[PDB]
């Protein structure tokens, strides 16, 4: 079989956007070492900022309809739109979300009785759920809206945005409160050894833990890295064998986030 | 405020029926104690019963057309409708279940991804899971798909159907297999008191169970027993202020019953 992402061109509008909004997520974009970003041209109506790969030929074209409040995307839906669209997920309503992770219009997560979703999401965070910060309760159910109403996709693996972001952002503060801040040079990166397959804390900074935190630190990093490395290098792409065809092996791995998401929560 | 169910005209038409499929449901129909029905017409093409209310001036027309396998129901929504859908309900494919639960057409549960439903199903139900027969299920997940994308509706209360026939069915099966059988004449009652709001097993059947038995069993039997009263007996209709307007209250009956469903399982 084949990915058939590289054959595909998009050119899609995201609703509600300043610019102020905008270029933090460009430069965290521009953290990955592959991608950087510059501002192409800028009048009072519109400003149009190029993303592009440094690996593999790529360019994505933002533009920001400044007097509409439209954000324009377009190009191809590989590496650079990938990291674009990870950064500014946190960002989006309901809509635009849905428009990045399934490249469709018309998609149907609109219709997705909300207080059904929460309660889905309540019940699989458990005695977590009081303690998610706002912008990850709304990620992960506007994302949970998304995978309840994706259409027949031949690649699943866009849907577990909503929960590698909020492992993100729990993982940033929880580190953080813990002595570890993680901030734009070095990253995570700073904090962890990688023998073998798994990234664990290096010694000095185990040293000031107790083992439930040194293991649920080095276990969800070690995910996180590992998902978000296969997303942003279009893993699935080069080994089409490992398209996330299947709704429920997605689902599997976003069941699996969300007990990496809990424990980071009750630790 | 005013419920508008006795107002609103039913004519809906259900797919992929026989004759052998109707009749037991029409039977269950008229175990209640102001149901009955009688077959009004018959040909080579159709076959037309009427279900008629002892108490409320109230009548359903049920049409099966032997044909097509259309079975078609015409009337009011209200206690003859109440009644003969609820003992349908486990027979209905997800469009069927649908048409009958939210009384309109083009509804949209048929767009929700089947995998995402069961999977939020699987996490409610925790270790009961396995232990599901297989049209509990089925009846479940479809009825999670519908509350998924009900629409906007004045009252959710007919959403519990699945539930509340999923605690039915194990409630039976579950006495059944303790030494108290649940057929035609008395039915549950002749198992149970009812002291203040709460059913509780007689002394002569609590005392061949534990103690744990006891307790689900009373508590399983009273909420089936309330909810669907309520549900039967139009109690929302006389007092509108009861209305669940609110999916989120609605949710919470759900995961009662998912709650006692469970229970009834794991003992």
């Amino acid at each position: 079989e084949i990915n058939p992402a590289e054959f595909e061109q998009v050119n899609m509008v995201l609703q509600g956007f300043v610019e102020t909004s905008v270029l933090p997520v460009l430069e965290l974009s521009a953290d990955e070492s592959h991608i950087e970003f510059r501002e192409h041209s800028r009048n009072a109506h519109t400003v149009v900022w190029k993303i592009i790969s440094t690996s593999y030929q790529d360019e994505l074209t933002v533009s920001l309809h400044i007097t509409t409040g439209k954000l324009q995307i377009q190009g191809r839906p590989l590496s650079c739109y990938r990291v674009f669209t990870f950064n500014l997920a946190a960002l989006l309503d309901l809509q635009g979300l849905e428009k990045v992770l399934i490249r469709q219009e018309d998609g149907k997560a609109n219709i997705v009785q909300q207080e059904v979703a929460r309660t889905y999401l309540q019940t699989v965070m458990a005695d977590a759920y009081p303690h998610l910060h706002v912008t990850a309760e709304k990620l992960l159910v506007s994302g949970l809206c998304v995978k309840l109403a994706a259409p027949d996709l031949p690649d699943y693996c866009m849907l577990l945005y909503p929960e590698l972001r909020t492992i993100e952002g729990v993982l940033k503060s929880k580190m953080s409160g813990l002595g570890m801040p993680v901030q734009q040079p070095a990253g995570f990166g700073t904090y962890f050894d990688k023998p073998a397959a798994h990234y664990i804390l290096k010694p000095q900074f185990a040293a000031t833990l107790r083992p439930e935190q040194i293991n649920i630190i080095s276990t969800a990093y070690t995910f996180f890295n590992v998902e978000r490395h296969s997303l942003f290098h279009m893993e699935t792409v080069v080994d089409a064998s490992r398209m996330i065809s299947d709704m429920a092996r997605l689902m599997g791995k976003a069941t699996r986030a969300w007990g990496i998401i809990k424990d980071l929560y009750i630790v």
